[PDB]
């Protein structure tokens, strides 16, 4: 009758490099990488939690973690004690050795709170999912650990953890990117892929990490020391995405991104540029939410024989004036300021972007704050762009600061 | 050394009706109409105050208050009294027997403001768009000695003659006051200009509630500052004008200081469509005197639809979050939050108020468009002027406003 | 698996007049009145809707309504529509419009409900103090297929007689309602036992809007839930009862279900005394189901004074912050916020409300202080019967009431 | 006419060790130790910049700075960057602090872009009510490169201070580290002027000094021991005297500042709170302390009979603690302390969730936070008993932590 929620922790591992994103988190953690033009990443797990109806919630970070942090601070500050709720920020000769080890340091934080489940979650995915659903199965399954888990064909599969289980659930053995995944019983060229969300009773948890910190053949990580030791040990139950997944009408398929590489990132945030997007920014029933300030509306302004300020087929945030800059097929964040001759295409703008009378910018990602000075062409040269940015062999080019300043 | 912000209370007088808004007051007051893409216009007196560094707020509505009300809940929700802040939301009777008029709204509410102490009362009108910064006319007070100092906008007489006007001498202090001169009395120095009150008013305290006692008291009074309070003091105590130009705030992108009180659809319309300037007289860009609102956190405004037939575009325009333009072509307009303009639509010199949806092939010219109003499917506006001025307000310049219960009433 | 109170909207009735608690509530609606040291009435009623998860809340107030809907402002100003949540204080007026009853309460802002869209509407009464899981009644709600499902007490019979009794059938179904039964129908298979109304109701908001219009054009209607709507349902639809014990949230260290309507005043002084017990019936330091109010921070409590003929403490007492106790004696009281109690007076068996002080040499018995009071020095009260009638609202049992307007009038 | 705290920023250190609290800062900074039964150290020096109006803070931290962290988060979390409001939490995003100057060095990049006029350094350490409207007045006015905050006292007390030298306008012409004979005030020989590590500065002006001394691979980094004797040697330093902006209640006899750098001073400035006339009035709404507090049930005392009486004199009591036939006298309790039947404290200061167990008996005493004082236990009846079992200063205070107290078996 009660729901679990209303016991329930949950747990974000927001420490993650995001390593091939480059220069995008070379003073970020991944999670707090900018997405959608108002949130960031982390901020899909933690409203997945409030809407889920978790009220606890911690945070543990690793490296990079400064800008996490004062996002955390800003956007997530409505938690009150007094009302069951709260939101712990976890910060790490002092790092986290694992992702198991961030619970483990962090035991006399969460046993006061008395929490009966543990949730823990990964922050560097972008996806809506009721926790609830996760839960319930968890305490009518008896299982220790409850897996939640995307099907992807068997090809895609090599580069998860990926799940292999019977017929009916239970994971009888886990292989971090199999080249030659372990399909489904009874449904090959599908494979269970692991999406780093863990369900546990809170008690069995805490022994299971007191243990995994006595080990010393332990990496102290969920994925490869807690679940495996689990998987061999104990008893560990798959939960199938497509179960939980909150998904719009209007969303074709359950949507799920790791937005991995700046490919990866660059088409998640264009894509929301389509006239039917696969992730559905409009789903009032499953809201994001994050920090945002009181900002201006968008202004466009300009409009003659040679210069016209006007967006088509773009998404833009408060704050940005586009001064006699046509923007086609971008996406602009906050505070954006386009000037006069210049143009967008295929862009990837983040918050507080100048650009330049006259540029011209063609299948970008723009870093934070950058300012493209006048005249600047990408996209017409790729070998040239090559030498200037970071480009990707699709051709995209992730632009800093950095690189604009050794020009 | 101390600034006299710390020891003000600001007391705005959030009853005005726009009477000459027509329908865009019907159900609420003038101070909680929209403005400029976010905000109302009642968050311009307040963000002054807070700006200025008064902690103390009381605002007394009358009319039709319910969403201004519900607006100062939940945008003006963070101030706390243990840290000397304080808003008080002060509706006529307790949160027949409406406030008897502006000073009989102080009057009533004297049992909240006495237990502040506050040494200063700054009275604002909550219907004018402006930004001030008060401290000065505190300054001036003291350093004055006056009995009321009041804030005065410096205009050429011909504006004067619709305006409350304060006769000046030589230094300033205010000898008689007019109500709406045929021919505005002039400042001495500078003919040509005169002195139009903003119904700005700063007292010490003590002073003030003795006034608003005496005039209570007095059965031929009709307890109103502009009527009965102030010019009791012009003649038989000591009024001073405070010049709006030594204390506006202007950004240095703002030509000249900006006042506004919208009190027409033509003014109206005509203030926020001037927000699409390429150099506005107002800058809302500016953040060195924000203006606080109540904002929601929203998706961002999309633009779909780019071929033959239909683009979603937005020209010489101002678009806010959660807006989708999909297909339809807009010119010269300004959208708040929540507009949803659908295919083959056309939008031009169009004020549009939040969660407007705008139908496929509608087309509307000169319009100011209600909070919420779903137009309907291929509607034309703008073009037949006695067709226009059948089915909605429309303005001699030609300004159409648009209520959903105009549109119900479409079958012709 | 989705819990429904996601689906729910609470909506409180807080309107009562509290007449039998007399001068406790001449300026104050009952749903205001202090409880239990720190929060009010009303904050029950809401702290049980939060704890269930109900997110969209709505207060529907009527008289004196002033310092509750200051109250709800500065404490309930937590909730964020984006995170679809929402507290809507919905004051009788906007003077003309009273609410015609508690059913006019929820028609005549129908237009605030069906935008949220609420799956189901949770009707509770603003004015009892309790705590209660609402999951459990929408669950057997849906479950039973029940037009509307009653919360219920169940009383022994002889003191069913003062409550609104609802006859009820082997399935809990409500075949018949009767309003204070001389002999009150007992349950099947439990006589000795009756169904007392708690004024609770959970509909379906498509039935309730439904209901709400019916009976909004019945000219006879009371348009009340209790006279009107409910005995409706009763004799032509489907009513079930809800056992308030099956979903009461009671504490390890509560000995039974708690439930107080505090309708007297002898019975608010009894419940708020109740606290200063070595084993409460209530427990407030309970954090599982924590009772949220609006709260100041504050100073600790402070004792002085030790000497030969004075000495500050408090025995069998609960004292909250801001409150000094200098060299007086307290026991068994209950004081609220802000109280000082000064040199040589006494206290015992008093509920003191916030801001109380106390005059030297004072010594008061088995009262209830109005908040703010000021108590003049040497004031005797408990010790003369006849004298303490004639001066204050003394209750059968012997409990002054004591209000300002009372020490006001006195000299003897 | 613009009082000049629209255009200032308050920079906080807030990594003070405070060492000679031993165990009282064993897992917690200085500026995090409890104070006055509802609040901390470091929201003194907070809510006097809030209370003057400098809406721009900044804190910096270092070692053992995480319940300082949480307590900022969840107290000091209602300011807006749209209302031209912030509140920055800077620790340590290798590369501690090298030093207080370094402290601000860093975080350069967190400054510029609110690009205030004036900074404000504080020390977080101290517990005082100060109106930094006037200090910023008077740096302006003077012309001078850094303003220092000084406390006037007389020269026998001085010995333990970093005093500056002053002339006939206050101008510093020397500082010096705790000197025997202590430079007197001209004209006012018998007192001295003592740093309250509190300096104004010009934003650009201070940027300038922190880049040279982060240049400067000798410096020790530090505003006492580099910058602050740099500026009165080579440039323009000048003394603003604490009396002159001190806010003092008019039930406060003199102007009030502690540092409470020892156990014993610690436990003084607590246990003067219970006085019939404090020092500190913590009833001056005029000038308010805002820290971090939750809603908690009112302070309950239970039992009156022959044997036991719940009640409390002499003493102040704060929410959510149970007096449950326990005999509380000239004793300060924080938030959430239970104390149990037959027990007794006396001259205690208690710390937050502390439980008394029955039959206990304690005199003379600071008792951590959540300490659980096992029944019958007996402090402050054997003093050498006591200084085996606790940390007992000279005077005779016992500090007692939760460690201390599970070594017990005798
Ligand atoms: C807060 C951002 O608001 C906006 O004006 C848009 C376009 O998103
Ligand atoms: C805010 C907590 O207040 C109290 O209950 C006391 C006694 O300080």
């Amino acid at each position: 009758v009660q729901p679990l929620a209303r016991d329930a922790m949950a747990y974000v591992l927001a420490g993650g490099r995001g390593s091939r994103l480059k220069e995008l988190t070379d003073r970020r953690a991944k999670p707090a990488v900018y997405f959608g033009g108002k949130a960031r990443i982390i901020d899909f797990a933690l409203s997945n939690a409030l809407n889920s109806g978790i009220r606890r919630i911690g945070v543990a970070t690793q490296y990079k973690a400064h800008s996490l942090i004062r996002h955390l601070q800003r956007g997530w500050d409505f938690f009150r004690p007094e009302r069951n709720e709260s939101f712990d920020i976890l910060p790490a000769t002092q790092w986290y050795e694992g992702t198991a080890d961030a619970v483990y340091q962090n035991i006399d934080i969460i046993e006061p709170y008395a929490p009966e489940y543990m949730v823990i979650l990964a922050g560097d995915h972008i996806y809506k999912m009721d926790y609830e659903y996760m839960l319930q199965q968890h305490v009518d399954s008896g299982a220790d650990v409850t897996i939640g888990c995307l099907e992807v064909p068997r090809m895609e599969a090599t580069g998860f953890g990926v799940m292999h289980v019977n017929e009916k659930d239970e994971i009888i053995d886990f292989i971090e990117k199999p080249a030659d995944p372990p399909g489904i019983p009874g449904n090959e060229g599908f494979a269970l892929a692991s999406m780093g969300i863990y369900v546990f009773h809170t008690k069995f948890l805490m022994e299971a990490l007191r243990r995994d910190a006595a080990d010393p053949t332990s990496s102290r990580d969920f994925g490869k020391d807690i679940i495996p030791y689990i998987v061999e040990h104990g008893k560990a139950v798959a939960h199938r995405f497509a179960d939980s997944c909150v998904r719009s009408d209007f969303e074709h398929e359950p949507y799920w991104r790791d937005v991995g590489t700046i490919d990866a990132y660059w088409q998640a945030n264009i894509d929301l540029t389509d006239v039917v997007p696969d992730l559905d920014i409009y789903d009032k029933s499953w809201p994001i939410w994050t920090y945002a300030e009181i900002t201006p509306p968008a202004k466009f302004v300009h409009d003659d024989e040679d210069r016209r300020g006007s967006a088509v087929s773009s998404v833009v945030s408060g704050d940005c004036i586009i001064s006699g800059a046509a923007l086609n097929r971008s996406l602009l964040f906050t505070g954006v300021r386009a000037n006069s001759y210049s143009r967008l295409e295929n862009a990837v703008v983040l918050p507080s972007v100048k650009i330049g009378r006259h540029a011209q910018l063609s299948n970008v990602v723009i870093d934070h704050g950058v300012v493209i000075p006048e005249g600047l062409i990408v996209g017409e040269d790729p070998e040239l762009d090559a030498k200037r940015f970071r480009r990707t062999e699709s051709g995209i080019c992730l632009i800093t600061q950095s690189m604009i300043d050794k020009l």
